[PDB]
């Protein structure tokens, strides 16, 4: 059983005693602070609201559990039992909090308010920042979605340049990250964030999350194809790599199949096994059922180029309408080793320089896609900007002398369209002057209820690339 | 609920069709592959075994659910319903798998077998590697525990050099990482791994995991103290920082209290507010209840040194028996911004050069401790090393031409003590020759039951530093 009273940084347990006496309101906001990721995809808050924040989250038992834990953890009695009992008694354990947020899937420049949080009962001034820790974890799906979308931009540029269209773009970056993330929960969240931009995943945990919390018109949001791993090749024995390849492509003769080909010698596998011994089994396959050769070691760019050169000499290559080389439709490659946003760029650029179409390749990314990311990448941060004490509203902020990048926003915030159609965040309650039209934030949570939500299909639409929008 | 049939990489669903015909056994192993970080702390498997692998993990409903999902996911019917049905009917949904592992807390050099996995029923040859994905996630608590321990070694060396002892070492690196990790589950796992080495955490989720899966003689494995955040200072208004500080230290007058002091001007706060206006509230505090000043911005080394320099001129500093400067016992500092293993080393070395004892300082680390880590750091990896096909055992491995670092081990494996007291992994079933004493791997899981468990106290004992011993 999850217990929201035990789901905060320890020190926050002591904060109710630290605010100015007679504080009735604490108002805080989240942004990806400006400091190259100029825009972020807002995604993942809906998961958190539904799984952790909504409904009766306080019970008599949960209060007692927290009291008992904090008594030992602090070696002292500092826990606000009275405050949590008030919520239990007055609101039947529902949080007296209002959260306003930008729509999920929205692409917003850095340094804008993405969501705000405030207490709706003056007794619960302390509650706004109690939940900072859980809400700040939204950094992760935001950052995965954003970084995934940035790779989609690279892929789109090079696919458009080398082929003249964006066909298959949404299958060009496949999630390999299930084993390489830190937990089952993280796998579901991160995989779901990648699926904002793409349709290919092996991280099955993502499907159930999307189905439960977001929803799609389609049966599933993401897809895969049969494929080998090293164990299904090496199990045949070192001298029988060819027998393994033959068995596998024959088992999957009518659907696409990927076969990892570097167990012993990738160049030999491509040139002699696929290119000669088993060539008859490849050239006979359907366009809907290609063999996808998967190298998995060595320098990613050099290995990709070498594999393409080998296959290009063993199989009939054509030249597409843009003048780039194209493998026959029954044969493709996937590079799924050492892929992150930097190496992805290096590979597609290297392919372009060697006149190979990006149509030839897909990418699998694991740790690079889902794990090698931190809160510091987009500077996702939650800060108090407004309080009411003794009935007087005060605009509050931090502004550290040695780091202007850490300066926080002041006062009540709102998000607006500028006359040129861009976003701007108004501070100090200035949105009230109505010089910039309506606040674009929507109330998504109020007093224990989720009040606005988005389907996964709408989130995908919101997160589209401009170039996809053109077409 | 959680469904083990849906907790694997998609492609593994199709592997049962790909192994050699007449394969009755697939045996696989996990190591932190060799390519600093020369030794790893083995920790976290017990959590995975209990939460996900033990007991009745297959039901009719879970089989049907998986069948439905994979039909849409692959746009094809490739799922091994018959295989999962067999486990359900024959073993009441318990996994016919045996796992042998080195004891948790053990500190083992890179490139050694840490655990092995094999099927116990020939029909379930495909199951060994089905659960690779979930078992490989053990990389995370292993890596957190290892990286946390490496920081403990740095702290230990500098604390010993500058103070002559290791008093308080176990409170010198505090977990600040709750908000900076990717999920609630990750928070609990990562925090528990840090607690293998230290006793200070704000990541409360770690305590419940330890209580549920491991257990301690003490009521809790980790502790904290009251402390401010920027919001509890800034809420008073920019002109009232002093009022905020006064209120907070007075509220927590007889326990340790940490106060973030960089909301507007850290140097002013130390020199004028703490150092003059409120000095009388600081010098009256108990040794058991110090003020801990917390800078939180700027170059971490430069800021730590400047803060110490300021405090050193406003408060009575002593020189310890090693010749290093020491703040009075009612006053300490914690640096909790931008701390990772590299910057930690930079700070303590910089302090030593400026003749400041490491006694003066503690470190808080968040993303650096629990999030800025990947499976590539220790090359945690799971590979098949032995199969039985047509009744014959075959030693198998990968050995990619362009990367010798990715070569895997061959055959049945065992872990042993060398004559010199080090570790060695024997390959090709050579452990059976009994020339290297007893196998250090113990059966921890067999046919759906956890067969050997460790308390958190035992794990801590196993993971102790030599210098502590
Ligand atoms: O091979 C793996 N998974 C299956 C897979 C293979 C290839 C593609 S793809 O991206 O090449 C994909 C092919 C199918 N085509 C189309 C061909 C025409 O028909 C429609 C699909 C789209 C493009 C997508 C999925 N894995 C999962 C891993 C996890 C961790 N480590 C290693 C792993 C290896
Ligand atoms: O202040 C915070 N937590 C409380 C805390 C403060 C100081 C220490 S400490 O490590 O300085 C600790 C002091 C008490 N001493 C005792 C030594 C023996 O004598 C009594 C004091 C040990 C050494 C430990 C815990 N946080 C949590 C955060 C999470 C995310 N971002 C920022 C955060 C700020």
């Amino acid at each position: 059983e999850f217990n929201i009273l035990l789901a905060t940084d320890s020190y926050k347990v002591t904060h109710y005693k630290q605010y100015p006496p007679n504080t009735s309101k604490v108002y805080s906001y989240f942004e990806c602070r400006e400091k190259k990721y100029e825009e972020t995809v807002f995604y993942g808050l809906q998961y958190i609201l539904n799984k952790y924040l909504k409904g009766k989250v306080v019970t008599k038992e949960k209060i007692q559990e927290a009291k008992d834990v904090y008594k030992e953890h602090f070696q002292d009695d500092v826990f606000n039992e009275k405050g949590w009992n008030y919520i239990l008694e007055k609101y039947d354990g529902h949080l007296p909090i209002e959260i306003k947020a930008v729509p999920e899937g929205f692409v917003i420049p850095r340094g804008n308010v993405l969501f705000t949080v405030e207490n709706t009962d003056p007794e619960c001034y302390w509650l706004t920042n109690w939940i900072e820790t859980i809400l700040v974890q939204s950094w992760y799906p935001i950052t995965v979605a954003t970084n995934s979308r940035e790779q989609k931009k690279i892929l789109a540029k090079y696919l458009l340049e080398t082929s003249g269209n964006l066909d298959g773009l949404e299958y060009k970056l496949h999630d390999f990250g299930y084993r390489g993330v830190s937990s089952q929960e993280t796998a579901g969240i991160g995989a779901s964030a990648h699926l904002v931009n793409f349709k290919g995943t092996d991280t099955v945990a993502g499907l159930a999350l999307i189905k439960k919390y977001y929803g799609t018109k389609d049966p599933v949001p993401g897809y895969s194809v049969p494929a080998a791993e090293h164990s299904t090749i090496t199990a045949w024995g070192k001298d029988h790599e060819k027998d393994a390849f033959e068995h596998i492509v024959t088992q999957f003769s009518s659907v696409p199949v990927s076969v990892v080909s570097d167990s012993y010698d990738i160049y030999n596998a491509c040139e002699k096994i696929w290119g000669e011994d088993l060539r008859h089994l490849i050239v006979s396959r359907s366009t809907q059922a290609p063999l996808i050769i998967r190298p998995d070691s060595g320098n990613p760019l050099d290995t990709v180029l070498k594999v393409l050169e080998i296959l290009g000499k063993k199989f009939p290559v054509t030249e597409n309408s843009k003048g780039y080389k194209l493998l026959p439709p029954y044969l493709r490659v996937i590079q799924g080793d050492g892929v992150d946003i930097n190496t992805l760029q290096e590979i597609v650029e290297g392919m372009k320089q060697k006149m190979w179409s990006i149509e030839n390749i897909a990418f699998g990314s694991g740790g690079g896609l889902l794990q090698k990311l931190t809160r510091d990448l987009l500077n996702c941060s939650f800060k108090c900007s407004y309080v009411v004490t003794n009935g007087l509203g005060i605009n509050v902020f931090k502004d550290p002398v040695a780091d202007p990048n850490k300066r926080s926003k002041k006062g009540r915030l709102s998000l607006h369209r500028t006359p040129a159609g861009n976003f701007v965040t108004l501070e100090e309650g200035k949105g009230d002057l109505e010089e910039y039209g309506q606040d674009l934030l929507h109330t998504v949570f109020k007093n224990g209820k989720v009040t606005k939500s988005y389907s996964f299909d709408e989130i995908r639409k919101n997160a589209q690339l401009n170039i996809e929008l053109e077409a």
